[PDB]
Formats: structure tokens, sequence, C-alpha cells
């Protein structure tokens, strides 16, 4: 505690004997803590208070005793500039291997064993809005049995070096006729299925229709959308093609409340549903109080994803009133939806199509919207083809020729 | 051989004196070595065999003796955390400087010295279908005058610090009218040249026309693309300017056998062919069974670049049955190309068009597909005239107005 310019080289730190430890090593309040390369290993593991951390109940830990100093083979606190190389860590059994939290914001981890803590690798727990943080992890331990929690992700500068974008959409500048604001999307143009509120009132957003939980199929009345996975052929064995998709991580904005909610859904062949989740305005609060994060676990075999808004109550609701508790945190409506694949580009990574050697792509397209011709009733034979002229001369004017 | 958290720091290993060295470390089977700053210099590279590695003979060691532990100054086998940092090193004459191989999976390797040894820098031999590798790479090295070898670059999560997509092509997952299915493209609209391979079943994919070798001229009637790099003006000296590309790796889907060629050529200012390349369907196989990359060196004094799809045999092929064997590997056919930039952003890097202050690009075009209007033939002059009122209509709901 209070210390600046630490180096730890080489050695070890390990609870052969079976103490009851909080961490191998904690750090409170330091300036640039460097770890090169230490052996760490054998941790049996307790909270502050006493409690100990085992399998059956990890949950309830990570859901009261987030603020804890203590759950991790390493837990940092209030520290600039920490540093971590590749050590081998082993035999760990407390709740994950880092844990970050009080403003330890400019950390940097790199690839050590993964998958040896009993639920995640790196535990991010910084939680106050005025933070700014930014760190980079290793690639390998974001793919892994265990991963990463959501707060991590958040906070991980390098993310595109794991994951691409598979949706990502936000609210137009313009309004579109009629609606009386532009804070959320006014068409259905991202979405196969569902439908907007309200044909009065645009910027009131989707519908939002209701489903009693969130492993009961989708209809065409709901706005989700589908896409499939892992697509190998005939012969190829399914132990040497693995899985294409490990971890799905969702971001939007945070609300205070609302019965609406984000639900994604993981099918296999047979249309069955394998695993599904929902989330809660309130969920998404990982960036308290403009927007969040959310993981999803892909579950193996699984051959199709659903995503989508629904409704949670017994009644027909909107975007703007049921999601975004009418705009009283976030005028601006987004959506990035990132897959993490489990092997980085074995199925080719999804991404907008482009070509630097075809204009339609390295420069888009140049039809502009026609001016409104009015429809006319001219019948002596030539009022005809006056208006068939000028609207073949408008045809070639405005590019579609 | 079998250690664990071993660490080499400051020091030297050299061949001083020419002793037949097959590396100057040999790493197996060990969890997290790290070296810190070493110095290594001075190798007379043999094979495990005994035999001589020379400029004469690279490519055939290349060939017969990728599984061999030996070729490089490290050679890493087995190990879980690998990571150099940037030390200096010369006088390299083995194949590389270093080679990772038998699941060698989360390394890490910083700046050293690039340009030392006779044909890369970093050689990546991992050839298991149920390995996942991720690796993290100096960006220096793969721009340099040796580079890195497809399976590296295949393997090195941060490729997008080097490099940016200049083709990127998916199916589709409706298929058009008419077809029996949606595995490969269903139009040539990302191709200047060529042809669909027929009109009544669209899902066979692209016609691929027969060329004699990887040099010859190709016409309009192949699958093919071109593109200008390094312009510069008149009043700069091409010593200052530079070469905009360097290296370009494609991936594409892997199959056992066919007959069709994804082909590469670069030109110079008068149409002459600088040099040229064209890849078989199995040599796509650095993430067997499913994709792979390959390699082109584009010459300096390089003016145009042309890529496409040909047929190496005499009759008209089928981007299904000649390059994709009948979709036996893959359900799903995708195209990614990378061009690595000689000097980054120097001449402004490809990628699609976007601004945050135009709709059209921050949200897309919100037109649809108008619904069919039938060929009408009402002749008493006012059938025409509610015709063309119905598609005017039509024209205004339909976003074109």
């Amino acid at each position: 505690q209070g210390l600046s310019n630490v180096q730890y080289i080489g050695g070890q730190l390990s609870g052969h004997g079976s103490p009851r430890n909080t961490s191998l090593a904690t750090i409170t309040q330091c300036n640039s803590f460097i770890i090169y390369g230490t052996d760490l290993e054998d941790i049996n593991g307790f909270t502050t208070d006493g409690t100990a951390i085992t399998a059956d109940n990890i949950d309830t830990i990570e859901s009261n005793y987030l603020k804890d100093i203590s759950g991790a083979a390493i837990v940092v606190s209030s520290c600039l500039g920490f540093k971590i190389d590749s050590p081998h860590i082993f035999k760990i059994k407390t709740l994950s291997t880092i844990k970050l939290m009080n403003n330890t914001y400019n950390y940097e981890i790199g690839g050590f064993t993964p998958d040896e803590a009993l639920k995640y690798n790196v535990w991010d727990a910084n939680g106050l809005a005025t933070n700014r943080i930014s760190g980079v992890i290793h690639p390998r331990l974001v793919n892994s049995r265990l991963g990463i929690n959501s707060v991590a992700f958040d906070n991980m500068s390098n993310k595109l070096d794991v994951s691409s974008l598979i949706h990502n959409e936000t609210s137009q500048i313009i309004g579109l006729t009629p609606s009386t604001g532009s804070n959320v999307p006014h068409t259905r143009i991202m979405w196969s299925n569902g439908a907007m509120y309200s044909s009065t009132d645009l910027n009131n957003g989707f519908r939002l229709n209701y489903l009693s939980n969130h492993n009961e199929p989708l209809t065409p009345m709901h706005l989700y959308n589908e896409f499939s996975v892992s697509e190998f052929g005939g012969s190829v064995t399914e132990s040497n093609a693995l899985d294409e998709i490990k971890y799905i991580f969702i971001q939007t904005t945070y609300a205070n409340s609302g019965d609406g909610r984000f639900i994604i859904q993981a099918l296999d062949a047979s249309g069955s549903v394998l695993s599904s989740n929902w989330y809660s305005p309130q969920s998404f609060n990982s960036t308290f109080p403009i927007s969040g994060f959310v993981r999803f676990d892909v579950p193996t075999g699984a051959k199709k994803i659903r995503y989508g808004f629904v409704n949670s109550a017994n009644y027909t609701g909107s975007l703007r009133s049921h999601f975004m508790s009418g705009f009283a945190y976030n005028k601006r409506f987004f959506l990035k939806i990132y897959a993490v694949y489990n092997d980085l580009g074995r199925y080719g990574q999804f991404e907008p199509p482009y070509s630097v050697a075809i204009d339609r792509f390295r420069v888009g397209d140049n039809t502009t919207q026609m001016p409104s011709i009015p429809a006319s009733s001219a019948t002596d034979v030539a009022g005809v083809n006056e208006v068939i002229n000028s609207l073949l001369a408008s045809l070639k004017a405005n590019g579609f020729m």
C-alpha cells in the first residue's frame, strides 16, 4: 500500500498448505507496480468477511462482494500503471485471476495461462461515472473457456483484435415525416420482422410486443433478426471444424427502468432453443449513466442466433417510453453487437462489403431523390406524352437513367 | 525442455567460430519462457539431419523441413506464454529469426532488428486443425524486406494495424431466382469483367475461363478486377515518394482439389507484367479444413494490380464445382484480400466511404423495392393515365419520389 515504482522480478507467490487468503497479492494506492514473470499458484479463496469462495456459490459472490478487496489471485485497487506479463498460473480456487477496481485506469495485461480460476480470467470492477478507463488485454484471454466480464470488455481498447461488429445502428440526424424529434431510428431498415409503433409519430420508435419468457418462440410480430453460424460441409468432422462464435457482447443505452427487453437466443439445427437470455434497460450500466455492455455465452452446437427487442409485460409498448424512459438519460439511441470469434478468422469475419476497384463501393452510389412530380390528368393524347417525357428526363438527370 | 516460469534476462547467445547449430536457443514443452533484451547473433544454420541452410536451397528447406525442430535463431515448440521484447539481432544465416510450432498459441513478439535472416522474420509452423492460435507481432516486422509467412499473418490478432481490406465479399443469405441453394454469390456486382456461369442455376457461381499461365494477358471474358497504386505527381522524385503496397495477403476457402485458380498480377505503367502468381484450392490450407491465406510480393515499380478467378484447364468451369468441390468443405464462400502498406497511411488507406454528418452514409438509403405493376394495355386514353398515376404513387411511396 502507498508505494511507487515497484518491480517484482521473478520469484514466486503461492498458498501451499491451504491457508485462508483473500488473494495472493493485494495492491492498493500504488503508482506503477510491474510484475515480470512471477510464479503464481495454489490459492484457497475467501472474501474479506471470511466467506469461502467455492463453485456452488460463485454467482452469489459476484453479486454481493463486487466492491470487496478480495476474490482474485492478484487484486489491484487505485493503481496507476499496473502491468503483468505472461507467467504460468495454476490451481486458482477463487473467482478470477486479476481483479481491477477503484479507478485503476491504464492497466496492461499480458497473456498468462487462461482458464485457471472459477469464473473469469480478468474481472474488472471499476464503477464510477467520472473515471475514464482504457486497458490493453492479450487477445487469447478473451476467447477462452472463461473469458472476461462485460466491464473489462467495455474498457479494452484493443477489442477489435478479437471481435467484429455484427450489428451497428444509430439514429438519423433529420427526422422523417411525421415526427416530433430525431432521438431514435425512424424506419425498420435494419430489421427483418416487426413494425414501427405508430405511423403518426415515428419518434416513438420500434414496436415492442409481449413475450412471456426469454426462451419462448419468436413470431413475425416481434422485432428480431436471425443469422446462421458454423456452416461446414459434409467432408468435415465437427471435432475438426469447431465452433464459429464463442461470446457475444451487446452494448446499448442506459435507462433507470422499463418493461422493454433486449433478447438473444441460440438455437440448434432443428429450431429448438439451446440457450437464451434477455436484459432490462438498467442492465446496461457498465458505463453509467450513458451506455453499457452485457455478455451472452454461445453454447456449443448452436446453428442459428436470433436477437431483437420485446416487451416483458402484457401490452404493446414503444422503444421510446418502455426502453429509453422518455429520453431522460440519452438523446441518441444506438446499438452495437460484437461477436468474439472462437478462432480469429477461421470462418471469415463479418463486415461490410468493399472493393477498391469498384466505384459503387469505393465512392458510393451517386443517385439522388427525384423532385415530386404531381399526378397528371391530361387526356387529349399528348399531355400524357409530355408527362412521360418529364419523368424520363428526371430519371436520366437523377442517376437512375 | 519441460520447464516453467523461465526468465532469461540480458546475457548473450552467439555462434562465434562457426559451429554447426540448428538454432541458437531451442525451447520445447515449457510454460512461460520470457526473454528480456538478450543479445542474439552469428548463427551458422543446419537442419537436424545435418543439411546446410544456404540461400541456394532456401525454398527447398521450407518445403521439406517445415516440421523439423530447426531453422531459426530461436525455435519454440509447444510453449505456452512465449515472449521476446526487442533486442538487436544480426548475422543470422539460417531461414528465419523466430520459428513457432507445435501448438504455441499465445505468443507475443516485440520489435527486434528486422531483415537479418534469409527468408522471414517470423516463421509460423503451427499446423493442427484443433489448435486455436492467437499471437501479437510488432507491426514493423510485417512491412519489412522479408516480412512474415502466410501462417503467421493468419494467426496475428493485430493484423489491422498494418493492413486494410481491399476486397471483402461473402455469400448472400436468401438465394436469387433461379437457384438451388445460397452457398455462393449470385451476382457479379463486385466484379468489373466476366460473367456468371449459368443463368438457370445461379448457385453454380462465377464462370471460370481458360488461361494458359499466370503471366498471360487477361481479357474481358475472364473474371477479374484492376486498380492503380502509387500515384505521385510530376514534382515528386520517386526516391522520395516510395512504394504504396508491399505484401498482399489473400484468404479464401479450402477445398481438396480443383482446376480453378485465384490469380494476381502486378503490372508496370505500360501494361507489361512485372510479376504474377496463381493459387490452387488446396493452397488455402493454413487453417485447414475451412480457409487459408497466401502471400504475394509486390515488386518495386508496380503501377497496376489485377486479381481474379480463372481456370487452369482448357474448358469453361464454375466456381462451385471447380474451386469449392461441390461444397464438400464449406457451405459459405468468402474472399478477403489484405493490403500491407509500405509506409502506414502515407498514401491514405483504402476503406469504405463514410460521413457522420450525411444521413445517406450514417444510416443508409431508405428506398425499398417497388411492388410489381403488371404491364397494361388500356387504350381509351385514360387507362394509360391511371397506370401512370399508379407508377408515380409507387415511386413516391417507395422513396424514389
